């Protein structure tokens, strides 16, 4: 067989690495039937067929009919059935299918070899109502897409025959009907192609085969070619096989499933049959009518499962007590299914460890990071409501409409559903106490939440918070302070009432799985925490240290810090600004002790002070702003202006912040440095392990970061003679700046280890404010212009090059420089592949992304 | 002579290379004697003699003292003196010297050698009061730098005499007084160092060579050497040589003078002498006394010019009729006295065009490109203050204070002095109408003038500008509206009155030197122009076309246009926004037929809209902005005030501007491109001749760039089918986002020509914005974090290496791809030779920039 090969069970003259003869459908069908799967016998026109036919002179070449029809014959003799025989019909379904996906394709053609004397062999065992109805839909396919007649021409008769009839939903027509309807069809054979419809199975073939080699010169498939630059290809395959029913009495059906539950996991057949074809009956009953089909259902999966490696999801039809593979594929299942199957599996000893790996996606590992409700369906009867799934997971909790009110119900220990029709930068404290949040996935609230791990449900348009009064309009029920509300982040419902929670899992598959996953991954990974409780949580999430802890951040926790913040800010006497810095000492000291503690024996990397003084000054009306300042420092009216005016910015991302701020005053790094050399000297002499490392902002040369480092170090000197002792520490800075990976070499002389600012670099490099880019993303997205979001995909082509060239020559001027990412591509799947590749030592990203990161981080490597 | 050289009047065992042995000085005093100019006699100890000085236990080297006596013997023979002998007095100059500059060094010490003896023989011709005078001095000279007195041992006693004596300006003490001080002075010597100070020339000498070896190794010296990593050097030389006095009578004197004419280069002998040393006599006046020394210094000063090729400025010393060589330098002089003294010397024969091209300096060549006064001495007597010189050139006007007023002025062909306290940009129209402006070299009204090459002091805080009234308080004089004012802005100066304007120069020595400037440079140099008029004025200054026409700028013209643009980001139908852009394109239709003709025969490259629509919005209180656009657009509030919100931005640099506008409304673009077109074949069918060129701003991925290249062609075909006729044109790209320069190659696709904005590049590359900058940078010149501003000075190393990158890449992609510079670095001499060794094709600079870019672009190559 050189340009026609057979299959059936257990015989293929192709094999599974024939993609290009056979192409990729049928490379396939040769692999499942080279291995025993009882898949209904056929045969499959090379590719080599169709080049042959377009070169040729685009007509069918010489030999290739005699060769499909032995193919047939085969396939006849081999089912025990002939082509245009009412006794022993064979129908046949004509695919196409190249190497690789192709649209504009001839549509599959099924029940070819059909006619009037066939139709009634048909109605025999399947039903007249069955036959005839095939039989229209033949003449109607086969006119269409083989003889190019337009379906108008078909439904013209179609519904007109209703408009006498008396309806308009098919499935009313009766037998006659479609037996008058079949009659109508042949005529507009007669009428647009002025030939009848042919009724010899052979001549419909021949055609069949011909609509398919032509289908690979369609337009839309060659602007598709066109549009890849897909070259060399050398046309389309035409697979063709054997039709089969279970609708030949009770000795027949059809049925679906997973080889394996698609949402537990259970190693057990998870699927439905139904009898004669109505409503589905389960697995257990085929068995009960059709021993000998189950006990071969049973080891076509077994089969599936032992030769593919994972969990199938199939469609199955036993004919007359004969069981019938068609449709194979991987099934999807929930992150709990698929976990489970993955560890069950190595311990089968079926897959190793390596391979289970690649079995478990991101979203599937994401689902079992955060709380689940018990049946989602259980509440359906209570669901009032649905939005956007702002960030995944179960809430539980009583409504509440204000921050404080957030903050109070956890303060007591109690569960609270914040809910606010619109959420505001204020409201941040209170959002971190809900267990949930809801609002009237690109909400500013949605992607907050996300770095907690918190359940969020925004752009829920359909509900009103009532403010004056304590209470929500939503769905057709009212919610008033004090109720219980349920909300899924990742479904977007808002259920009503207190839903039960999943119980923690005990099976130790997530574990062991896991630990499969560190053992595999080279890059390390950290978390990006500026607190105690998150440097825990990214801890407890497997976060290996912190790569990123955010000194800004650790002063808008409260009222009292920020007042304390513009108090240095509008410090009138140095003795006075020293004495505001001293204030702010405290504060750092303490917040570094608690963060250390949490961190024991793992390296904790603290950024120096990088936002605009600005951003610590209270927002609105100026008069207002100047109000507040006197109030909160005791400046006067005239000082306070002057102030506010002089830290006001064209453009903040670029302007006086960063190393700029720390170079501009040098007390300022000198105050954090101490806070931190002090607070991990305390630690230490309590026994903690503690691994300092200080990073210097936005630097774009050598000399600024030489300054900072000159600072940082005195500071060490006399804290650890003021102490009497002295512990290692790093100092190192960040890559956000395109100079700064330019003359990275020179950087590195100072510097201990780089830090990519991605978030940063991506702004500088692309020239995008992120805080603006959004009136013009949704448009280059659109237009083609952008593939993807640069600030959530990395953009390897450009700043990819920039992190390529810095760690090349960071390394080469000192070997053993650390480089790590703290951008928040550092939890991005493609983007964490990527800085593996490129050999970065580590990944830094929120706590509850670490997991994520770290799956990431292994699938690149196998 | 391996380690002592003498050296005289046609004599010298050294020469001009030996830089590394007899040091920097050395080598030129060998170089000065061998080509017969008339200095004093002397010896120079090599550098070696220092090394093996420091080496051999850091002592005197054997066989140096018996070689250094041999010179000084060749010395005395040489003079017909001796050293320590009153009647044949030999006293001599101590000079340190290195092969490079080399601060921390022994200093300069004067008439060594001698003593009591020596003194009186010196009182001889000298006079007595001079004699001891020069005793003290170098007595403490000596003590000081060869003893190592402390000055104030000395400075205790010269003050304490005027105590007793009755003064303390010291030139009142007597000849008696002196001596009495000689005999204080040696009484120090042996208080402070217990032996006596060396009255034995032959010891005197010794310790002062001595005493520079030893200054090799001094604090400041190691510092300075430390800080350069300066190695391999090998120590200092001692350059020895006669002293020479010119009051020994009416047969000697001293001047000074230049060979030419440092104001107007007119070839002849500028300077003065002073006969027996008063106020001194011009030079006519030697010979007329001293005929054999003048005529001496005649030929001095041919050779000097002969063999250095260069005005030169010197100080001799005619010592009983016999005239000396002193101090010899190239003279300072101004552009005018420059201009025309290369030239002479070409026409002499004496210099050839490639050498003459280096003569000229930028700052040289500016100031004869704006006009000046005939005498800025001869307003001495009618100067009324004094500011910066915001921006050279000299302005003669009437008094004004606003700027409507001085555009009536313009309109009337008149000229007027804008006089605000402070200016806006409101004002800018006004001020391009003012010949002349002056506000109460950083200020943003200096900047502006400069590029229309407008006279401006600023920063005259001594100036009092009263609107009420129309007068304005400066220095003691009050100024009303309509008085006379003159400006100078290359000094500062503000005279009273009309002072008078040189006429134009009818030398045609600047023609002639420019000529031979465009002769030797390979960069073309064209104009940042937006309007007509502009565009003249750059053709004028040598423009070869223009490289940036901003078509934004094109709009901020007239209230009528600015309200139209308004008119169009207001529009409710997009019935009306058509019409709006419908009136847009007149406006840029007849802007771009005014350049086109001014340009005739010239490349003209006009770019898209850039800045962002939030600039075309009116300023001031929200409530006021709503306001004016209702009333000037029909908008109803409460849509202004959301258009408004909308367009606002946190960083307008990064935000919705460029191409991103022009991708996000293509009506936008096609209007642009129909105005540029139809302008073109409108003045192609008048005769002119038009090469336009279109081009995109901000692109950061070829994509932008094809989306845009796209319409601009389409735009043609219609316009080219509309009119019947087609004509050449270009479309390309800016080159001003980090990431275009990485993917040049891509870019380069579909651009035919790249055009580098440095000021952007600039910002996206440090990560400055430059409107805040300000805020650091003076902080980071001053701690030496930065060398240069780079904003004004490109950062060859940084920004550099991407305008490489993209050149060669852009390049290799499309061989012929044109490359250019549009940034302000493309007038500026260093930035400009930059981009000539990294193969740029031209620059484009502000109109009368264009000259500078010119010479800069020349003397790169020479
Ligand atoms: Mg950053
Ligand atoms: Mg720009």
């Amino acid at each position: 067989k050189k340009r026609v090969f057979h299959f059936g069970k257990g015989k293929s003259e192709g094999n599974k690495t024939m993609k290009e003869l056979l192409g990729g459908k049928g490379a396939n069908l040769a692999e499942m039937a080279s291995i025993g799967l009882s898949v209904p016998p056929g045969f499959t026109v090379s590719t080599e067929a169709c080049q042959q036919y377009q070169d040729a002179g685009c007509a069918l070449p010489a030999g290739l009919w005699a060769e499909i029809v032995d193919g047939l014959q085969w396939v006849e003799e081999y089912m025990g059935a002939t082509l245009g025989d009412p006794q022993r019909p064979l129908l046949l379904s004509v695919r196409s299918g190249a190497a690789v996906s192709m649209p504009g394709m001839m549509d599959t053609v099924l029940n070819l070899g059909l006619n009037d004397e066939v139709a009634a062999g048909l109605a025999a065992k399947s039903g007249e109502r069955f036959a005839y109805d095939s039989f229209r839909r033949f003449l109607d396919m086969f006119g269409n897409v083989v003889m190019d007649i337009p379906r108008s021409l078909f439904e013209e008769k179609l519904e007109h025959m209703k408009e006498s009839k008396g309806l308009k939903n098919d499935t009313d027509l009766t037998a006659s009907d479609l037996k008058e309807l079949v009659g109508q069809y042949k005529e507009v054979y007669l009428s647009a192609k002025g030939e009848p419809f042919p009724s010899d199975p052979k001549k419909q073939l021949e055609l069949a085969v011909l609509a398919v080699f032509n289908s690979w010169e369609s337009p839309r498939a060659k602007k598709y070619r066109s549009i890849n630059q897909i070259t060399g290809l050398r046309g389309t395959a035409v697979n063709v096989q054997c039709m089969v029913f279970g609708n030949m009495g009770n000795t027949s059906g059809t049925g679906v499933l997973f080889t394996r539950n698609p949402n537990t996991g259970e190693k057990k057949l998870y699927g439905e049959f139904l009898v004669n074809a109505r409503t589905p009956e389960d697995l257990d009953a085929m068995k009960n009518l059709m021993p000998q089909a189950y006990d071969e259902l049973v080891e076509n999966c077994n089969i599936l499962e032992s030769h593919y490696k994972e969990m199938q999801d199939i469609e199955f039809t036993v004919q007359e007590n004969r069981l019938w593979m068609l449709q194979c594929r991987t099934g999807k299942r929930t992150g709990k299914s698929a976990v489970k199957i993955a560890v069950d599996m190595v311990n089968e000893g079926l897959v190793e460890p390596r391979s289970a790996i690649k079995m478990v996606e991101p979203g599937h590992l994401d689902q079992l990071l955060h709380p689940q409700f018990e049946n989602p369906s259980a509440y359906k009867d209570q669901v009032i409501a649905t939005g956007l799934p702002a960030s995944p997971g179960a809430a539980v909790g009583q409504v509440v409409f204000t921050a404080e009110d957030a903050e109070a119900w956890h303060s007591q220990g109690k569960a609270a559903i914040l809910v606010r029709a619109e959420t505001s930068p204020e409201d941040v404290g209170g959002m971190h106490a809900a267990v949930g949040i809801l609002t009237e996935m690109t909400s500013h609230a949605a992607v907050v939440a996300r770095g907690w791990g918190k359940c969020c449900v925004s752009g829920c348009s359909g509900i009103r918070v009532n403010d004056a009064e304590k209470l929500v309009t939503i769905g057709g029920h009212v919610l008033r302070e004090g109720e219980w509300l349920s909300l899924n982040g990742s479904t977007g419902e808002v259920i009503l009432g207190k839903q039960p929670l999943s119980p923690p899992a005990l099976s130790g598959d997530l574990g062991t799985f896991m630990a499969w996953v560190d053992d595999v991954r080279k890059l390390k990974v950290l978390a990006n925490a500026d607190t105690p409780d998150d440097a825990l949580t990214a801890r407890n999430n497997g976060a290996q240290g912190i790569g990123l802890c955010r000194t800004e951040h650790m002063f808008f926790a409260s009222d009292e810090r920020i007042k304390a913040v513009r108090q240095m800010i509008m410090a009138p006497t140095l003795e006075l600004r020293q004495q505001a810095l001293d204030r702010l000492l405290p504060y750092q000291r303490s917040d570094f002790e608690g963060i250390f503690r949490a961190m024991d024996g793992l390296p904790v990397t603290i950024r120096l002070l990088d936002p605009p003084l600005h951003e610590f000054l209270p927002e609105g009306n100026i008069e207002d702003i100047v109000s507040e300042l006197c109030a909160e420092t005791g400046a006067n009216q005239e000082d306070a202006l002057a102030r506010i005016e002089k830290l006001s910015e064209v453009n903040p991302m670029l302007g006086f912040r960063g190393c700029r701020l720390g170079i501009s005053y040098p007390e300022l790094t000198e105050m954090q440095a101490r806070a931190i050399f002090e607070a991990a000297i305390a630690m230490t002499n309590q026994g903690v392990q503690v691994f300092p490392e200080i990073m210097v902002p936005l630097v774009g040369t050598p000399q600024e970061l030489g300054h900072q480092v000159t600072l940082i170090r005195q500071v060490a000197e006399k804290v650890f003679a003021n102490v009497g002792k002295t512990i290692g520490y790093k100092v190192g800075t960040m890559i956000e700046i395109p100079r700064a990976a330019l003359v990275a070499d020179e950087i590195a002389e100072q510097a201990e280890f780089f830090s990519f600012g991605t978030n940063d670099l991506t702004q500088m490099t692309f020239g995008y404010s992120r805080d603006d880019v959004g009136k013009f993303i949704p448009v280059y997205l659109a237009q083609g212009i952008l593939q993807h979001d640069p600030f959530e995909v990395l953009d390897q082509r450009g700043v990819g090059e920039l992190v390529k060239f810095a760690t090349e020559r960071g390394r080469k001027a000192r070997p053993n420089l650390k480089v790590g990412i703290c951008g928040e591509h550092g939890g991005e799947p493609s983007s964490v592949a990527f800085f593996a590749k490129a050999g970065l030592d580590y990944v830094s990203c929120s706590p509850f992304r670490v997991p994520i990161a770290r799956l990431a981080a292994a699938q690149v490597l196998v």
